This record gives C-alpha cells, structure tokens and sequence, in this order.
C-alpha cells in the first residue's frame, strides 16, 4: 500500500498473509474457519503445496503468539482468465480449521450482483510494497469510481494525491461498509499513478459461488 497508514494492530482480524518459505507474496481473506479467499493471479504459476497460509498476522518482520499458520488442502477457482482480466478470485480450503478469536475472525462478504455506485468509500490493506515493502498491516481510503473501469470490476480511486494498492497487495480484501466487495487485481501505470483506479476482482458476483463451496 502506497500513502497509506499502519492499522492498529488486529484490527482487520479477517486478513491474511499468504506465504512461502517464510515470506509474504499475497494477501487473502478468511471467509470461513477452513477456506481462504485470495486473487487467482497470486497462485498461478506457484507450488501451491509450498504456500503457508497465516492468519492472526500484523507485523510480518515479528515472531507473533497470535499467529496461525496452515496449509493448502485443495484449490477451488471460478474460470480464471489472464489474458481478459477476469474472475480473478481461487477458494483455497485449509489443512484445518482455524481457532475464531480477537485476532482471527470470518469475514461478512455482500449479497449476491450487489454494484457498488460511483463515490462509496472503502478500505484497502495489505503487506505490499510502501511505493520498501510493509512490515506493519497498511491500511488506506479509497473511494469506488466507474470511469477507467470495467463492469467485471470493483475499481476505487485515491482523488488529489497518488496513493494505491502495489506488489504483494495481491489478493487482498477492500472492505466496503463493513463486507469484502474486492479482491485486489490489477493496477495500471505503476502503483499509485494518481491517473489510473486500482482494480478489484468483484466479490459480490460470486457470491452464490463462494456460498457453494464453504456452505
Ligand atoms: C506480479 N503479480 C501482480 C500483477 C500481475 C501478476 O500477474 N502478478 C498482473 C495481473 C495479470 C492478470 C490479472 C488478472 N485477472 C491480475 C494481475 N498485473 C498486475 O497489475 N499485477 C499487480 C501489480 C500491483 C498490484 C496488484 C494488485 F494489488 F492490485 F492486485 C496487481
Ligand atoms: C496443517 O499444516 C500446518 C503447516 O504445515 C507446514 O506448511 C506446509 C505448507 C508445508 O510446508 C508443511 O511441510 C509444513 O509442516 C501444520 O502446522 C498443521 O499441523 C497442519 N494441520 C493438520 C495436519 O491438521
Ligand atoms: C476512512 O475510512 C474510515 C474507515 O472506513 C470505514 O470502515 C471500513 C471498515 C469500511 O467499511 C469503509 O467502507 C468505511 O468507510 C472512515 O471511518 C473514514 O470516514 C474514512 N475517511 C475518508 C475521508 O474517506
Ligand atoms: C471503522 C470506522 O472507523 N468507521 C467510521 C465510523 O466510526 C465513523 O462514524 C465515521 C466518521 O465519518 O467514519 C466511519
């Protein structure tokens, strides 16, 4: 996250860092004690069996107690395609279950087809790259625009200041009045360009889907 702020510590107890040999590469959202929700671009292309999933996480360069840490059972993913940018979403099902406490919650996703309008105000988050890369959770406004969007995504827009989500934001919910409605997908120009939204796979048209599969 580029211009954005340190979270207080466990204050977005649904969010994830997907690791390997010890290191962030994405984030993700726990959607249920035992499934994970992450960008499919984050796992093409990786050893998926190699992927630790860690929750109960805040500052990434800390041995954190409040930490729980699992691995890839099974993936699950939607028609994920990288040459249109769509269904950018994968279900990944944990090893176990996750312990619900202060530090590790499920997230409260939207009703299905749910379109966000031009203007709402949501939080992106993440470990990614500062513009160094995040010890420390970030957190950041953005406001959902249309324009320089496609209707196969959520996109959001930081106005008079260039501030966004970057690499290792991967994957990464936006929570928009309280639900995840995003996933983080893609960005244009650079990071942070000030020109071009920052584009979210849209967690509200897979809905039914995600319900499918986690029950
Ligand atoms: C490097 N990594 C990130 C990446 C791409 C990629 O293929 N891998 C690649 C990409 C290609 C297809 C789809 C689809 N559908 C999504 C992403 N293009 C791209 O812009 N990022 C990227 C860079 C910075 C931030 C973010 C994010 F936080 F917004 F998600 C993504
Ligand atoms: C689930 O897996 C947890 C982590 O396993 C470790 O990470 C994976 C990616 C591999 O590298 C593996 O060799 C490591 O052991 C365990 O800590 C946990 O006990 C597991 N839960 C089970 C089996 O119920
Ligand atoms: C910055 O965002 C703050 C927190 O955002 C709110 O809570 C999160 C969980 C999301 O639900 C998001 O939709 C909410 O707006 C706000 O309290 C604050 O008003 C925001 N400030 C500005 C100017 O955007
Ligand atoms: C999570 C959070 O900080 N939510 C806040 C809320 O407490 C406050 O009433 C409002 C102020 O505009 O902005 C939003």
């Amino acid at each position: 996250i580029v211009g954005g702020r340190r979270a207080r510590p466990h204050a977005w107890p649904f969010m994830v860092s997907l690791q390997l040999r010890g290191g962030h590469f994405c984030g993700a959202t726990l959607i249920a004690p035992n499934f994970v929700m992450s960008a499919a671009h984050c796992v093409a292309n990786v050893n998926v069996r190699a992927v630790r999933v860690v929750l109960g996480a805040h500052n990434l360069s800390r041995r954190e107690p409040t930490r729980q840490v699992f691995a890839v059972q099974r993936i699950f993913e939607n028609g994920y395609d990288p040459v249109n940018l769509l269904n950018d979403i994968v279900i990944l099902q944990l090893n176990g279950s996750a312990t619900i406490n202060a530090n590790v919650q499920v997230a409260q996703l939207p009703a299905q087809g749910r379109r966000l309008g031009n203007g709402v105000q949501c939080l992106a988050m993440g470990w990614g790259l500062l513009g160094g890369i995040a010890s420390v959770l970030q957190e950041l406004n953005v406001t959902v625009v249309t324009s320089l969007c496609r209707r196969s995504n959520v996109c959001t827009l930081v106005r008079g200041r260039q501030a966004g989500v970057c690499f290792g934001d991967s994957g990464s919910p936006l929570v928009c009045n309280g639900l995840i409605h995003g996933i983080a997908s893609f960005v244009r120009g650079g990071c942070a360009s000030g020109l071009y939204p920052d584009a979210f796979a849209p967690v509200a048209q897979f809905v039914n889907w995600i319900d499918s599969i986690i029950q």
